[PDB]
């Protein structure tokens, strides 16, 4: 249910406000088509109606059907419309990677939740989660754990929202890992895994196994980390989704670190070939560094690809890759360029606090 | 036909509740037709929309192939619909003269008014006024003054809604007059008059002058009472309102109570003729009593017309009319039949406390 | 629990507001004494405390115990104090016979009932009744029935307030009688009577029987009316209460109307003797008219006593007594003075609408 | 000793809940004694009264022989007491450095703030500020800026509470500096300075100048950084505050980073001597690293003092100090030990994300 239609409905709201018949008929016709699918978002349809009705009051031929200066129901329509405008603007800003603006809009919409009459317990969890995830994108991990736990506690009660609870504990686990509290993250991931198995869910499982792989990778038990990355690739057909690119990369990277090189190059091959398929320039850079480090060394070529990743922000990945390089160039006895990369790995850490 | 459509919209709400497509499309079409008359009511149009949408969701389902399983907006639409249903049921009961039922419905709708957003101060004054006038209809004057003052105080603050404030002080004054507190009624009436003159208004003026005329009539200064009734007739072209009958009648009755029988008959003539134009049997009865008292006396004929007014539950005017007769027939030396009418004027007073709906 | 202490507490509130230590210590000492009884009014004690505490904040030696400019709790203390001030002012104005002012204060206090946190269902019935009874004093019978029915419906629910429900239906019945709907008033009175008998209550019974007597008196069945007035005198020792004066009067008046005269004079005697006992000048006037009508006629003497009652307002009683006289002076053939009294009975009716 | 009394009052509330006369009279006397210090806290006194009354009703019963069976005022007193209990529990947890628990309690008390009458806009800003600073304590800078801006916007409206607004912009700036957004921190700091100068205020000025000094220090323009640290020392008599230690340290460190070793040692001297006056082992460690770096080098001695700072969970300053060392030891040609410290400065960075309570 793409968050474009939300922005479309928001634009339409702006067009009714500027009293512009012709582009208002345009926006409502694009929108009217898109939501004709079988079952796509209660909140969209409601916002459509609430805009269509106020569209009429400004554009349809009232001259025989009264004078709607400002009726009693405007107060309550205003409240819903302002709320829907802010919920969907939040969703769209989150879509554009503009997380600070997204939180701003969500928090305004969260406020209006009290004045709406029959608000359900779950519309509060929705905002708890959306805010909590947006905070996770900007490395505010403690508040993220705080808000999505609040959502999880609601989703635990009712037994219809069991897929959401799994996603919530998945998000707490990721926060706990990004911090470094690895055994707590492990626990959350394992609790999501068994809850996902008891039910028929398959969607989250893949992410769960990949995170478990990351936990034990950072834990240093690479044998067990490798196991989980394999299981992530096994479960769900990811080879032609864009989102399964990361598992192929991790598989290659661990096998190169354990000195497995033979298999590691085969996952490199598959990952280069996927970087073709989706034209993902970043995963091409990341697999480039693997190749020009373990296959055909070239310190200058690694800097080239590293430079590209630094131009893309992506500073967690830069920090950890550059640290890896410096650690490696130390067992190879070269202090001079190991220091060069540690300086780059350190600068990357400082780039994570800024979050511009 | 304002609160008829309200009852129509209420019935339509009742048909959606019973999940009945066929009579819902019927009433929604008469109303859709009926609401095309240019006639200022925001709340009717609003209630139509709020019902049209709930009509669609139960019978049409939008023609877009949505889901519409109790959306976020259902909660608040429910609340508005429940409110409109009771406001218009109140208006309709007020229409059928069932004032106790009307207050009951208004007070229920007044409650739900608190739990609604962006409400103007005046939507509360409206219920203060409606309840206050319904109480006036059942001779509960002290509470009516209390409630319509509450409305007046809000309408005074805005200073944009002062045409309503004038009507409020008009209603307080009328209550005070029906009680007998004549100088207090005078004060309210004169204060509404100067407020109506300071701003650009002619609509209320005529009623204002007619009440001032009534006050000083009951005060006994008939010269000044006659003055005000003249001004009421002058200030609007009343020869074609149905409601301007009351000024013509008082003019005749005042001039007959004074010794100006010649002019008094001229207004009698006009008032009989107005009783023709409209199907007003009351003012024919009241003008009948005038004629069979001052022109060609006939105690039996007066009894007939008075009897008709008593059959109409018009117990205030009967009380006052019968008292007048008794007072007159005493300076005419006839105690016997003066006592007959004082007994009837007294019985009428007891009929004013006793009122049933 | 006299409504003087309420006015006392209100005066004290006024003295703290004018920052007047010395008369504040005076008022709180009179009050502190009076409420030392075993069990006298929750609301009084609460208002005392709430004033004593704000008394301290203006008068006690804070100089070492902080600077109470305006703390957080002032908002909520203000609300309770303003409420108690208006409840007890209402009670006191009702005490002074100033019913319009009393309703004004009650209705302001009724409004504040929503903002207080744990308000019980019965504090609303209390105001419904108090307002409803105040309206009854000023002949606004339809609204009185409306409000005290609202109170009665609350008192019906819980089974601890069964004495109040009896009083409520007693008040509806009186309204219905003052209007003239005699069979409905009869029904309410009979329903209060059986409810009072099922329980051990004796306080209302006497008033119930006297009202039932009035109903059937106005109904014209004087035999049965006389029965109830007797039963009113029988139940409860009223001969030395001021409030039992009215039953002795009714007993005498009915027996004089039925031509019983022998017994009627004996109740006249007792009623004159009670008018001595309490110096009730009105019941002396009312019994005077009985005597100078049925015992030693004197049209001039009746006018004298009637004049006194008209100087006391009491216009219901004047209207009905004067009407009685005129009716009687008609079977005696004297139209001249019967008309004199009907004029006076009619004027009295007009005095009931004014209520100045 | 402000939030100690809060915990004392909370314990007293706990003793009334367990219906325990003997320890209730004890704590209520220490608090009654302790609150005689002239020290601005409305809310403490208020909480005492609200507890003293509930103490009486459970143990004294007023000494007037009342009834006091849950009166009308009990409902609202309950609500205030529950609120004060959680506000002061929050303050006490903040006192013990347990910031996550403190936010938990503040957020609970923030909820009950909505259901209370006559509330000022600022009592909401207070919780915005307290929560915002607690989040700053656990390096959650983006939410801290978000919450303390919310406080600032209320404190700006009043225009009576602008000394608080200055403190709010001080806190936003510090967050922005801890992040690295130096020009945005600069802007907030300069805007607080002009607001502090336009009105009559000296209290914040010193901290304002010290942060501006820090910004441009991290910006690398040491000449102007040195200027601001001088002004911080000048603007208040800091020779007797414990908190003015930080300006003396920066002055020395800046002058040592520049080539002004002579003056730098004079501020080192003063800073060692201040580390004596107070039991501040941190600033002795930090000044120790300065001395064993620029005066009498000893890489092993620096490791000792740095180690002490790492044992204190002071991971920001260790990150910056270790980075400084590594940078310096490279122009000194020694890559080997420069790498040793960059590894430690990097480890310190990872220690800043990981924080446990």
């Amino acid at each position: 249910p793409s968050p474009y239609v939300g922005n479309l409905l928001n634009k339409w709201h702006d067009y009714i406000m500027q009293e512009k018949v012709h582009e208002s008929i345009e926006k409502r016709t694009e929108i009217k088509q898109l939501l004709s699918q079988a079952e796509d978002n209660k909140d969209l349809v409601d916002y459509f109606i609430l805009l269509d009705h106020r569209h009429s009051l400004c554009f349809d031929q009232e001259a025989s059907m009264g004078d709607v200066v400002n009726m009693l129901s405007k107060g309550s329509h205003d409240l819903l419309i302002n709320f829907y405008f802010e919920l969907f603007a939040g969703d769209y800003e989150f879509f554009k990677k503009n997380y600070v603006k997204a939180i701003s809009f969500y928090e305004k919409a969260e406020q209006k939740l009290s004045s709406i009459p029959n608000i359900e317990e779950t519309k509060f969890a929705e905002f708890h989660y959306k805010i909590g995830v947006a905070y996770y994108e900007i490395d505010q991990h403690l508040v993220s754990v705080n808000k999505v736990t609040k959502a999880r506690d609601i989703y635990k009660k009712s037994d219809m929202w069991n897929l959401e609870a799994i996603q919530c504990s998945l998000v707490v686990g990721i926060n706990l890992y990004d911090m470094g509290r690895l055994d707590d993250a492990d626990a959350y991931f394992r609790d999501a895994l068994t809850e996902a198995l008891d039910h028929g869910y398959d969607k989250p499982i893949t992410k769960i196994y990949h995170n478990l792989g990351l936990v034990h990778w950072q834990k240093g038990s690479l044998e067990l980390a490798l196991h989980y990355f394999r299981e992530a690739y096994s479960h769900e057909w990811l080879r032609d989704s864009p989102k399964g690119q990361q598992t192929v990369y991790m598989l290659s990277r661990v096998l190169y670190t354990m000195g497995q090189n033979e298999e590691a190059y085969h996952w490199y091959e598959l990952g280069i070939e996927m970087a073709r398929k989706f034209d993902d320039h970043e995963y091409k850079a990341k697999h480039d560094i693997l190749y020009h480090l373990y296959e055909q060394p070239s310190i200058d070529e690694v800097k080239q690809s590293l430079a590209f990743l630094e131009e893309r922000n992506l500073w967690p990945d830069v920090s950890k890759i550059a640290k890896g390089i410096s650690e490696l160039y130390e067992k190879k006895g070269d202090l001079v360029t190991s220091h060069e990369f540690l300086k780059r790995a350190f600068y990357a850490k400082e780039q994570i606090q800024r979050i511009t």
